[PDB]
Protein backbone atom coordinates (compact mmCIF):
# COMPACT_ATOMS: atom_id res chain seq x y z
CA UNK A 1 0.00 0.00 0.00
CA UNK A 2 0.80 3.68 -0.22
CA UNK A 3 -0.07 5.29 3.08
CA UNK A 4 0.32 9.02 3.40
CA UNK A 5 -0.62 11.15 6.35
CA UNK A 6 -0.32 14.94 6.50
CA UNK B 1 -4.59 0.23 -1.05
CA UNK B 2 -3.79 3.91 -1.27
CA UNK B 3 -4.66 5.52 2.03
CA UNK B 4 -4.26 9.25 2.35
CA UNK B 5 -5.21 11.38 5.30
CA UNK B 6 -4.90 15.17 5.45
CA UNK C 1 -9.17 0.46 -2.10
CA UNK C 2 -8.38 4.14 -2.32
CA UNK C 3 -9.25 5.75 0.98
CA UNK C 4 -8.85 9.48 1.30
CA UNK C 5 -9.79 11.61 4.25
CA UNK C 6 -9.49 15.40 4.40
CA UNK D 1 -13.76 0.69 -3.15
CA UNK D 2 -12.96 4.37 -3.37
CA UNK D 3 -13.83 5.98 -0.08
CA UNK D 4 -13.43 9.71 0.25
CA UNK D 5 -14.38 11.84 3.20
CA UNK D 6 -14.07 15.63 3.35
CA UNK E 1 -18.34 0.92 -4.20
CA UNK E 2 -17.55 4.60 -4.43
CA UNK E 3 -18.42 6.21 -1.13
CA UNK E 4 -18.02 9.94 -0.80
CA UNK E 5 -18.96 12.07 2.15
CA UNK E 6 -18.66 15.86 2.30
CA UNK F 1 -17.21 -1.59 2.10
CA UNK F 2 -18.02 0.45 5.21
CA UNK F 3 -17.73 4.17 5.55
CA UNK F 4 -18.63 5.92 8.79
CA UNK F 5 -18.28 9.65 9.14
CA UNK F 6 -18.87 11.73 12.25
CA UNK G 1 -21.80 -1.36 1.05
CA UNK G 2 -22.60 0.68 4.16
CA UNK G 3 -22.32 4.40 4.50
CA UNK G 4 -23.21 6.15 7.74
CA UNK G 5 -22.87 9.87 8.09
CA UNK G 6 -23.45 11.96 11.20
CA UNK H 1 -12.63 -1.82 3.15
CA UNK H 2 -13.43 0.22 6.26
CA UNK H 3 -13.14 3.94 6.60
CA UNK H 4 -14.04 5.69 9.84
CA UNK H 5 -13.70 9.42 10.19
CA UNK H 6 -14.28 11.50 13.30
CA UNK I 1 -8.04 -2.05 4.20
CA UNK I 2 -8.85 -0.01 7.31
CA UNK I 3 -8.56 3.71 7.65
CA UNK I 4 -9.46 5.46 10.89
CA UNK I 5 -9.11 9.19 11.24
CA UNK I 6 -9.69 11.27 14.35
CA UNK J 1 -3.46 -2.28 5.25
CA UNK J 2 -4.26 -0.24 8.36
CA UNK J 3 -3.97 3.49 8.70
CA UNK J 4 -4.87 5.23 11.94
CA UNK J 5 -4.53 8.96 12.29
CA UNK J 6 -5.11 11.05 15.40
Amino acid sequence: SVQIVY
